């Protein structure tokens, strides 16, 4: 699709066997997701923003859905305020910024 | 152009004569550019990122030029990492996503 940016550019993504809505942002390097509860062991991590930092929990390989596209990537999960789709993953899916 | 997100997606803008870089940003719904001084008065804001909130201030009715394109909108000046150009302004010079 192309998305054109005067509303938020949420999709709808399936992880888990669940939907969720995020958000498509260039300026995150990673993907970060609420509060859930992912397979498998995971590691530390710090991100930090606009604001300062949060301590996130990193996932690898997990297979997250974005717009019916299939990226099996590393994820975060950590509490932020809004489900983020990073370059991580944007990357994998194709994405570009155009004008 | 089209700007691939193998790396973060910075460019180089012009305010106040400045040449600066900044980031183009999908995710940010304004701008925030770092401790500058500007023409004109300012409101103050809150704005949240991932870490919480900064305090800004808002000027109105500021041309930036990004890529040669010009663009006029609402520009926050605070303390933040990195400049940053959200959506307000990535409309005016016809930005989109495409996958
Ligand atoms: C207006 C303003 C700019 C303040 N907006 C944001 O910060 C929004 C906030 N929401 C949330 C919100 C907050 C309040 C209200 N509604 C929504 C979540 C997402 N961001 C957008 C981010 O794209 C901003 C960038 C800024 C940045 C880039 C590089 C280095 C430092 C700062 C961001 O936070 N990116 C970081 C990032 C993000 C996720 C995972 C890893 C990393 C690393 C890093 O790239």
């Amino acid at each position: 699709p192309q998305i054109t940016l005067w509303q938020r550019p949420l999709v709808t993504i399936k992880i888990g066997g669940q939907l969720k809505e995020a958000l498509l942002d260039t300026g995150a390097d990673d993907t970060v997701l609420e509060e859930m509860s992912l397979p498998g062991r995971w590691k530390p991590k710090m991100i930090g923003g606009i604001g300062g930092f949060i301590k996130v929990r990193q996932y690898d390989q997990i297979l997250i859905e974005i717009c019916g596209h299939k990226a099996i990537g590393t994820v975060l999960v950590g509490p932020t305020p809004v489900n983020i789709i990073g370059r991580n993953l944007l990357t994998q899916i194709g994405c570009t910024l155009n004008f």
